[PDB]
């Protein structure tokens, strides 16, 4: 069906752009790197707490992601209603846990986990769940 | 405005349109762009929009995210679009801008007669972004 069409995009990158909704309504527009939990259809992220996307997400958590074909031009979006968890406060606090699950799944297996979870709490990282309410697009062959 | 945003800016030609849909959510596709570096604008064509996207003409805020040639920068152009009336002719002023824009991006079309009546039923809009805000992570040396 054309929604696996836009999933296989999806699944077939890690990087993509990022909108998230300002104070004043208006998109604001960054690149993100992610996994994609096909099981779940989800997409998540790890974001530090003082960007203005994470600001904008904690008071209207609605986001969108556009991600990229392999032919560069065609393109699916995703978009659904974020989950954040709080920032990273303690080094073996569940957040960070969740971050390390996410490193493994983006980056593998890190080298010194203790240095990873100290730079989680510096960083305050918080890591960002989108469920995939709806997928859009022109996916490879309608271009 | 960061002559190493307005760089990536230039020398790239696609990337990320973002319109307000009526429920307030931002609307994502990839285009097509040329960029205007002595008057500070943007400008793409577009299908009229109809349904959510629509909403576009009554606020005309827009971004359009360009990516970079290194591992992860990009910048952002923002601005409040100009929308010409949708193609209705295939002789009209919206087409004649849109054929201006064709040769800005792509040179001499092979077929302009084709071109033309494509203009007309694609409803096509030329939505000119005069450049308020520019925004990013700009690349270094490489």
């Amino acid at each position: 069906v054309f929604d696996d069409k836009l999933l296989a995009v999806i699944s077939g990158n890690s990087i993509g752009v990022l909108a998230t909704i300002k104070h004043d309504g208006r998109p604001q527009l960054s690149n993100v790197q992610y996994h994609f939990d096909p099981r779940k259809l989800l997409i998540q992220v790890s974001i530090a707490e003082p960007r203005a996307k994470t600001r904008n997400l904690r008071r209207d958590p609605r986001a969108s992601i556009l991600v990229d074909a392999d032919d560069g031009w065609s393109y699916a979006v995703a978009e659904g209603t974020a989950q954040l968890t709080p920032p990273a406060a303690a080094p073996d606090d569940d957040t960070v846990e969740a971050l390390i699950a996410l490193y493994r799944n983006i980056a593998g297996e890190h080298s010194d986990w203790d240095d990873y979870r100290q730079a989680m709490v510096t960083d305050r990282r918080v890591l960002l769940t989108l469920p995939i309410s709806h997928v859009y697009g022109l996916p490879p062959g309608m271009r």
